[PDB]
């Protein structure tokens, strides 16, 4: 195993062999790999295509150098809502909201919206297990869970593209949920994420809307891959098909106060192109939530899903958890 | 122009704009780029496959911030003689002192590692500044241009390569930014697409070379097989089959063609007058170099070119010339 070996071959536009992809990423964990080769190796593997096995070679080796949460802190049917690069922060509150413990992970941009909010952020694993116990919910802050990740996350930032290595945040959640609803801009890549969730055993529904979107809109249609028990299944998503309003791009587009705004109005109860997208991508959280004790019709699950979302908002659950989120943090 | 732009088109597998290419060497030829961003920009580019166009800026930049030869000290007629690497310094070597032997002006551009470490082994004196290199050429009627002497600027980039150890677009740099700037030779490759893109580089040069291509991997003409040649001349290029046979040489084996001791060793069997397999190569490429030097003042025909450029390359041998002429590059560098 070597650098050379490894990217001379997905140069030649060849799939690793078993273990390279996994000594790649333990080099970039341990501080061994230099910039140069952890940017050819993003850069060569997605112009390649990555595989699913590549993938969770990848998110695998990762994972398990994050700080993990204390042991019985993260109940069994903990989700995640995340998209790969709004409308993912406010599913969360809502999904958490309607029972589900929810568990994110996330970054600053170049969060942001959370800490508007006047949530903390930054927590350490314990209170991170705290906040998941008695608000319902946690955030794991990226940087604080995986910091081995740093040089990786410069060489991102350098190049600016999109890579490989855009798909390991809803892969390597420190909380390791076994359910969520996960977005993936990209429909090549989408299927791959399936394949990584199908051999952890997790019930999720990796989704990708038809206009580009990481996460489920009333935009147009979307595709979404149902996985459960080790298997994946290839749908076709339309929500005028449960009665919502079509909308348009600019509806679901701003800076931290203004999307901290968004989020107050939606759990406030506003009506719009807004909130039918959250409910969307909580509902199918939820539906994902479900596939764990249970392997129910697509369409009677989407229908309970719908209903728990709209009613999370409805009876001010949405908004009182955050507000006991901020509570939390100010405690 | 950025980088988020060039490595976004790049890695689209679209050809880069005009200028892109060139604003990206330039960037790492002054300290401004990222390693990070070198390596993005050199594999990108390797696996969306470069264009003569993008090697031209490259190499163009690259070539403005070499360090030059002084004025008038370089003849109109050098060559080079050089391969972009295997997937053969042994042949190339070789095939330079026996063009130089022939009469022909020689000015070489390499690294350690490799080119430099086989004349090393011999003896030869290979880091010299500019006027050394300027009164080798003078009096011994070759030259070598050690590229970190004549490269400065291209640190981070060499830092990189050796970081990441595949080989990407960058490899195809050597006999692109020959500091001495000699406009003919014979130009190696061991792939065949590659091959065409540095000869479209060298026809916007209105260079006189011969890029080849053995079709068995050989970044250098070989007897184990045909080869592709594209002969560059007047700012065109015509795409050739070539058969060793046709002149009477045996096909040899690969095997048949690793340190620089051991490479150094095979430099003095074969300028004593050994035959074999290897002594067939190095006539081959030097006789071809030859042909490239003809084409500087003459559009000859193929066959003849090549019948004139083999009897001068055997001549070099057969004399003693090339042996000789070593021993002097050997002494010159000892005073
Ligand atoms: O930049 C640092 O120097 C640093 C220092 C201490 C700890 C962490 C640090 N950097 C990071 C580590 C992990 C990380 O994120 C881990 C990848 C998962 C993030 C999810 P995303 O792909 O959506 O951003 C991001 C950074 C960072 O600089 O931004
Ligand atoms: O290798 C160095 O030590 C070096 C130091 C400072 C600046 C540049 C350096 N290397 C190079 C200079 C020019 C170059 O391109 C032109 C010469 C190409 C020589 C190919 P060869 O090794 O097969 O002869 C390539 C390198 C490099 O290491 O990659």
């Amino acid at each position: 195993p070597s650098w050379p070996q490894i990217l001379g071959r997905l140069t030649d536009n060849r799939d690793l062999a078993r273990g390279q992809a996994a000594w790649a990423m333990d080099q970039i964990m341990t501080g061994n790999a230099r910039p140069a080769q952890i940017a050819a190796f993003a850069v060569a593997m997605t112009m390649k295509a990555p595989t699913a096995d590549e993938v969770g070679e990848l998110a695998g080796v990762m994972l398990s150098h994050a700080h993990p949460l204390p042991a019985d802190t993260v109940p069994d049917d903990a989700v995640d809502v995340v998209g790969t690069g709004n409308l993912s922060t406010m599913a969360a509150i809502v999904v958490a909201a309607a029972g589900v413990p929810v568990v994110k992970h996330g970054n600053r941009a170049a969060a942001d919206t959370l800490e508007a909010l006047g949530v903390r952020i930054d927590l350490g694993p314990d209170l991170v297990a705290r906040s998941l116990a008695e608000v319902g919910i946690g955030f794991c802050f990226a940087p604080r869970f995986h910091p081995s990740y740093r040089h990786a996350a410069a060489v991102r930032r350098e190049i600016g593209v999109p890579t490989v290595f855009n798909l390991l945040g809803p892969l390597t959640n420190p909380a390791r949920p076994r359910a969520g609803l996960i977005g993936c801009a990209f429909a090549d890549l989408a299927e791959v994420m399936a394949g990584v969730f199908a051999a952890r055993r997790s019930s999720v529904l990796v989704v990708h809307g038809d206009d580009g979107l990481d996460e489920l809109t009333t935009t147009t249609t979307s595709t979404i891959w149902r996985v459960a028990a080790g298997s994946v299944d290839k749908l076709t998503f339309d929500p005028a098909g449960f009665g919502f309003a079509r909308a348009q791009l600019d509806q679901l587009a701003g800076d931290a106060q203004a999307n901290a705004a968004a989020v107050r109005a939606v759990l406030g109860g506003a009506r719009g192109p807004v909130r039918d997208a959250v409910v969307l991508n909580a509902a199918g959280a939820i539906v994902a939530h479900a596939g764990l004790s249970s392997r129910a019709e697509w369409l009677p699950a989407w229908e309970e899903g719908l209903r728990r979302a709209s009613a999370a908002i409805d009876t001010g659950a949405a908004e009182q958890l955050l507000a006991r989120w901020v509570r939390f943090g100010r405690q």
